[PDB]
């Protein structure tokens, strides 16, 4: 991709600790699966390509980018140690969108629909066993 977009967030790193948990399995099998097929998921399925979108200031503003494509790879590659790390990635993705864009913009309404779905599923995140 373009040299003007940063490398994506890390999805593989042998030095970082990781494990499976039933909560992480739920995040992949229920949470990510639900959000990924939503009508409004598509803009969130890969890193923001600020060159293609003509958003030259994006990576000046957003210093902790995150997207569902990255979260999917982190879940499928067992990158995480715990659910909190993955929930934080989702929350970063939503808050980036709300910080960068005007309230009421289409992309914000899209993120808000995904976040509504997310919160319902996270309220049912299973007890860690
Ligand atoms: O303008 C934009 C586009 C995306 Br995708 C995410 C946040 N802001
Ligand atoms: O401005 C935008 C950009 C994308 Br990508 C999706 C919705 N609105």
């Amino acid at each position: 991709g373009s040299h003007m977009n940063p490398p994506p967030p890390e999805t593989s790193n042998p030095n970082k600790p990781k494990r499976q948990t039933n909560q992480l399995q739920y995040l992949l099998r229920v949470v990510l699966k639900t959000l990924w097929k939503h009508q409004f998921a598509w803009p969130f399925q890969q890193p923001v390509d600020a060159v293609k979108l003509n958003l030259p200031d994006y990576y000046k503003i957003i210093k902790t980018p995150m997207d569902m494509g990255t979260i999917k790879k982190r879940l499928e590659n067992n990158y995480y140690w715990n659910a909190q790390e993955c929930i934080q990635d989702f929350n970063t993705m939503f808050t980036n969108c709300y910080i960068y864009n005007k309230p009421g913009d289409d992309i914000v309404l899209m993120a808000e629909a995904l976040e509504k779905l997310f919160l319902q599923k996270i309220n049912e995140l299973p007890t860690e066993e």
